[PDB]
């Protein structure tokens, strides 16, 4: 999927992650899913055959709603009790997400150009795929859809990932779920990755597939295996770049950041020439914020009876989804809801 936050993928040791064979292993668990990250995953992963986003008859992108609908159904059918958490700020004002999007686009543009120049139509099509912007209206529609589906969501005061971590800390969910690792930095005991994108994706040749499986990462286990403190982990994130310093530090990737924090016991002792930043950054204040982020006790996670007609109105009437496909999915969803949620 797409990295919209702090990506630590290639520094996670094997001993710190557990491959989940399929969704059903997590049956009965409450999973708190970061809202913006999931919507970004759906925006990138759900496409027409040629790579164009799904669109309604008014020309509006619908990929995020399609993902949210069908993936949430699958999660429920697996026996998982999902709850989404949405950021206190609109997605237009999420500095790291915007910086991440810009970086992906710049990289894709360079690769598209190379593919055109080399005459590779297959790569061209891949690198041509546009990175859709998540807007406040799309977030509003996502919330409305979840309401119609009877799926709870929590309004975070600030970072969605921080609130997700806090819900897990409180024992109100088993794990947070996202493609980025932000929730671990915010102290989540358990992160599940790939939940929004798991399954089999068809490759170029006839019977070829890539298998993406969900994975569990436990915080205290990660910290021990890496031989680092939570403050060290947060500092790694700061070197890579947060909402409070979206560009991070020039030339520093995840392996290097990990090496540096370990060698100097944090950021402040790293020799100054190593760290190059466009603007001066209060790295200590950012760390202390990650340790005690703005989060709330003011939530109550409850699942309600799905409202099939309301789902139809949103997807079919307002967004031109197929009535057959939506109705068939709803039939299955209401049954699985009754059985798995109550």
């Amino acid at each position: 999927g797409v990295d919209m936050g702090v990506d630590l993928k290639d520094i996670i040791p094997g001993e710190a992650k557990t491959v989940i064979e399929d969704l059903r292993i997590l049956h009965g668990k409450i999973i708190v899913i970061d809202g913006y990250n999931a919507l970004y995953q759906f925006l990138a992963a759900i496409r027409q055959p040629d790579g164009t986003p799904l669109m309604d008859n008014n020309g509006r992108i619908t990929s995020h709603l399609s993902g949210l609908f069908y993936r949430t159904i699958n999660i429920v059918e697996a026996g998982i009790k999902p709850v989404y958490v949405f950021d206190g700020k609109p997605p237009e004002l999420k500095a790291r997400e915007i910086e991440r999007r810009k970086a992906v686009k710049e990289e894709a543009a360079k690769k598209y150009e190379e593919a055109v120049q080399s005459g590779d139509l297959e790569l061209a099509r891949r690198y041509a795929m546009m990175s859709a912007k998540l807007t406040e209206e799309m977030v509003r529609d996502a919330k409305s859809l979840l309401d119609a589906m009877g799926i709870p969501w929590v309004q975070a005061p600030a970072e969605g990932e921080a609130q997700a971590a806090y819900i897990v800390k409180k024992g109100d969910a088993y794990a947070s779920a996202s493609q980025d690792y932000d929730s671990l930095l915010f102290g989540s005991p358990k992160l599940v990755r790939n939940l929004t994108i798991s399954g089999r994706r068809k490759l170029p040749r006839k019977n070829e597939y890539v298998e993406v499986k969900p994975e569990l990462i436990e915080l205290d286990k990660l910290l021990v295996q890496l031989g680092i403190t939570l403050e060290n982990l947060i500092d790694i994130g700061i070197l890579l770049g947060t909402d409070y310093n979206p560009d991070g530090f020039e030339g520093i990737g995840p392996k290097k950041a990990l090496q540096l924090v370990k060698a100097y016991g944090g950021i402040e002792k790293i020799p100054k020439p190593i760290l190059k930043s466009p603007i001066e950054v209060d790295v200590i204040a950012i760390k202390k914020y990650f340790l005690q982020p703005q989060v709330t006790d003011n939530y109550r996670i409850e699942w309600h009876t799905p409202d099939p007609d309301a789902v139809k109105r949103i997807l079919v009437d307002e967004h031109d989804f197929s009535i057959d496909r939506v109705s068939t999915a709803l039939e299955r969803y209401v049954k699985a809801f009754k059985e798995n949620i109550r």
